[PDB]
């Protein structure tokens, strides 16, 4: 019987991450046919952000790609990459996960059991509403979703707006009932999951990102046969050029399907107004020294 490796993540099949996870399985059938299957299961349809890293532990799953702004429980060395306006553009990311200091992080979660394998890019996070975003005042007392992070949760506080945890998969139906009424995300996310039919203004904000780390369970990578896992990191290495490569594409794409869409409209910011945001924001980071 072949080596099965179930990859659950949360975003739609049209996405970076999404690409990303069919890439590698394809790869995977045709480099080791019959010895390693690849099964793929998108948009939450084995496990959401909920219970997905509980499952991986388990062993019910062997490969997941969350956001880096969702390892909270696992290690803290992660949320730097969840501080607004730290990193510029996606080459800055770049940049920090792919030095020296950016690997060790891939094993801040070994003593876990979680091992990470390579960091995907998704893009960077603009903000949505149902009124206009000019300048930081005009979030007060709004109630944006965030993902399950510390660091997400203070950011809107320091914009005096309430922010709720919540669930991927529950975005739309939140701010659908209204529990939320703005948030974060990248175009594609935004896009992919229709969040733009219940959001009319878009600020075009880049105030932080979106990316991934791709992860295993240790016991699971470690107890493969030598070859599996090291032609297995091979692959991985090869289909993370092609995923951040495309992805400020499939981003680009997603905006202008925002534009076409009718419903929605996007605030640009010229550098000073982004100065002006950024000033309002970067206080938090006293918060997380």
């Amino acid at each position: 019987q072949p080596i099965v490796i179930k990859f659950s993540h949360v975003v739609a099949e049209n996405t970076p991450k999404g690409q990303g996870a069919l890439l590698f399985k394809k790869l995977v059938e045709q480099r080791l046919g019959g010895r390693v299957e690849v099964d793929v299961y998108p948009n939450s349809s084995l496990f959401g952000d909920g219970k997905e890293m509980e499952a991986l532990l388990l062993g019910d799953v062997q490969m997941l790609a969350p956001s880096l702004a969702k390892f909270e429980q696992y290690t803290r060395k992660v949320q730097i990459f969840d501080l607004p306006f730290l990193f510029d553009d996606i080459q800055a990311v770049d940049r920090f996960q792919r030095s020296p200091q950016g690997r060790a992080l891939l094993t801040s979660m070994q003593g876990k059991g979680i091992l990470g394998l390579a960091y995907w890019h998704n893009g960077m996070k603009q903000l949505s509403a149902n009124r206009p975003l000019l300048e930081p005042e005009d979030a007060r007392g709004l109630k944006f979703r965030v993902q399950a992070s510390d660091v997400l949760n203070e950011q809107f506080r320091q914009l005096r707006a309430i922010s709720r945890k919540m669930s991927f998969a529950e975005v739309y139906q939140g701010l659908q009932t209204g529990v939320v009424n703005g948030t974060e995300n990248t175009w594609s996310n935004y896009e992919s999951q229709k969040v733009n039919e219940v959001q009319k203004y878009f600020t075009e904000s880049n105030h932080g990102l979106v990316d991934y780390m791709v992860i295993t369970n240790a016991k699971f990578w470690n107890g493969l046969p030598a070859d599996i896992r090291e032609e297995l990191q091979r692959i991985m290495d090869e289909v993370t050029v092609q995923v951040n490569l495309e992805a400020e594409r499939l981003n680009r794409d997603a905006r202008q399907r925002i534009l076409a869409s009718g419903a929605s409209e996007i605030h640009t910011l010229s550098p000073q107004q982004r100065a002006d945001w950024r000033q309002a924001m970067q206080p938090v980071w006293q918060k997380f020294r």
